[PDB]
C-alpha cells in the first residue's frame, strides 16, 4: 500500500522503453525542420525525454497524469502517420502494447494504495 512507490516504477518502465529500437522516433521532441507541417496537425507535442523529466521534476502527482502524457505520445503519432501501414506509426503501436501491459499494475497498485489510505 505504498502511494509512493508509482514513481521509481515508472521511472523503471521509461528505463525500459529507452532501452529498445522502437522508442527512438519518440525520445526527443519531433523535428520541426524535417517535418515541417507537425505543429499544423499536432497541438500538444510530447515525446518520452519531457515525460521522463517531468517525473524527475517532480511535476507529476499521480501516476494517472504520466499515463496521459506517454497516450499523448501514441495519439500524436496516429493522428500524424499519413498511413496506418507506416514504420513510424507501427513502431508506436508495438511500443504502445508493451507500456499499457506494463502500466496496469502500477496503475491499479497506486489507486488500491489510495483507497487503503482513506480506508
Ligand atoms: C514521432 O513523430 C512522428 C510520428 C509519426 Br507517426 C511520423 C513522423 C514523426 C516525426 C518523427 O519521426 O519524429
Ligand atoms: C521495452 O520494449 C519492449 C521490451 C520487450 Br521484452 C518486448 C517488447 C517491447 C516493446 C517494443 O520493443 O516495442
Amino acid at each position: 500500500y505504498d502511494i509512493q512507490a508509482w514513481k521509481k516504477q515508472c521511472e523503471e518502465l521509461l528505463n525500459l522503453i529507452f532501452q529498445c529500437e522502437d522508442s527512438e522516433p519518440f525520445r526527443q521532441p519531433v523535428d520541426l525542420l524535417e517535418y515541417p507541417d507537425y505543429r499544423d496537425i499536432i497541438d500538444t507535442p510530447m515525446d518520452f525525454a519531457t515525460v521522463r523529466e517531468t517525473l524527475e521534476a517532480g511535476n507529476y502527482e499521480s501516476p494517472m497524469e504520466l499515463c496521459k502524457d506517454v497516450r499523448l505520445i501514441f495519439s500524436n503519432s496516429k493522428a500524424y502517420t499519413p498511413s496506418k501501414r507506416s514504420r513510424i506509426y507501427s513502431m508506436s503501436l508495438r511500443l504502445s502494447a508493451f507500456f499499457e501491459e506494463h502500466i496496469s499494475s502500477v496503475l491499479s497498485d497506486y489507486k488500491s494504495a489510495l483507497r487503503f489510505h482513506k480506508r
